[PDB]
């Protein structure tokens, strides 16, 4: 239970208090490629990314960071199973590619494939899961969300161009660099690899400026989504643990008085069943009636509980 490609590409991002932390939380698939020459494997990179991501995610959801103080103390397990994020399909987007294309230019050279689309009509959008062609079962997948503005108001679709159409491109030519350095040989330098991880951080956060306060509630009368999107961008809008029982561990994290949802969301097959926390409200800024900055509380991100049965495991996200 070491892993000290990783947890040098961790310490290098994180520092070496908040990676002996995280490498005494979160397991690492066994199994991972590695090279002869003691570089950084795209399948490394692709884990270390995903466990910073993760600790990224603890940051800022409270009720995640409580969950996984008490995996540490009494010496459990955190088995990374997906981040999802969201990202906006639309033309007036910035300097930011189109939906999921913001990402994908991004998983796609780290070594992920397509694993499933997941069609979200109800509220809007397009979900798409991306494996990791290395280890599918063992590297988290991110599930990828595209918002669809097109059925909406005139007046929805004004704002959501005024919230995105001034977005920033994260992905700078350096972290192109060295991700097609990695495409190509599947190997980087420990230090270049951990260079790539910094770099790749950043675009899983908001790339567009303060919105107005009115446009986010445009927004809201028509789509919870969209506006959530308006606030938080491109970061995460949770991660999820995979967990023996989810059914068993609601009822203990209820029984604590931790705030569970009440469902558990289960597949039509049966072997993929979720619970989560419920989000915890975050603090944000907006541009008021008269350009001054006001800010509200405003729902953030989520920590989630799967339950995968095995055939192999389903690493499905269908529909129920």
């Amino acid at each position: 239970g070491m892993h000290p490609n990783i947890a040098t590409l961790l310490s290098a991002n994180l520092g070496e208090s908040r990676t002996r932390h995280l490498l005494s939380l979160v397991s690492v698939p066994d199994g991972l490629p590695s090279d002869a020459e003691g570089r950084a494997t795209r399948a490394e990179i692709a884990q270390a990314l995903n466990m910073v991501l993760f600790a990224g995610i603890l940051d800022r959801v409270p009720t995640g960071r409580a969950y996984t103080d008490d995996v540490a103390a009494t010496g459990g397990k955190v088995v990374f199973d997906h981040g999802a994020l969201r990202t906006v399909k639309w033309r007036d987007n910035g300097a930011l590619p189109e939906g999921e294309a913001a990402f994908t230019r991004i998983l796609r050279p780290l070594g992920y494939r397509l694993n499933g689309n997941y069609p979200l009509d109800r509220i809007s959008m397009t979900g798409r899961s991306y494996a990791h062609a290395d280890a599918p079962e063992g590297i988290a997948q991110f599930f990828v969300s595209e918002f669809h503005p097109e059925r909406f108001s005139d007046a929805f679709r004004e704002a959501v161009g005024r919230v995105t159409g001034n977005s920033a491109d994260p992905l700078t030519p350096r972290a192109q660099t060295l991700l097609w350095q990695l495409d190509r040989d599947g190997v980087l330098t420990v230090a270049d690899g951990a260079e790539l991880i910094g770099l790749l951080v950043p675009c899983f956060e908001r790339q567009h400026g303060v919105p107005r306060l009115a446009d986010y509630e445009t927004l809201l009368r028509e789509s919870a989504e969209m506006a959530w999107i308006a606030t938080e961008g491109n970061a995460f809008n949770h991660a999820t643990d995979r967990v023996d029982d989810v059914f068993g561990l609601s009822e203990q994290q209820k029984a604590l008085g931790r705030p569970m949802k009440d469902k558990v969301e289960v597949s039509g097959s049966g072997r993929v069943k979720q619970t989560a926390f419920r989000a915890d409200t975050v603090r944000r800024q907006f541009i008021g009636a008269q350009g001054e900055t006001v800010e509200r509380d405003v729902p953030g991100s989520f920590y989630e509980f799967i339950t995968r049965d095995r055939f192999r495991v389903d690493l499905g996200f269908d529909a129920g």
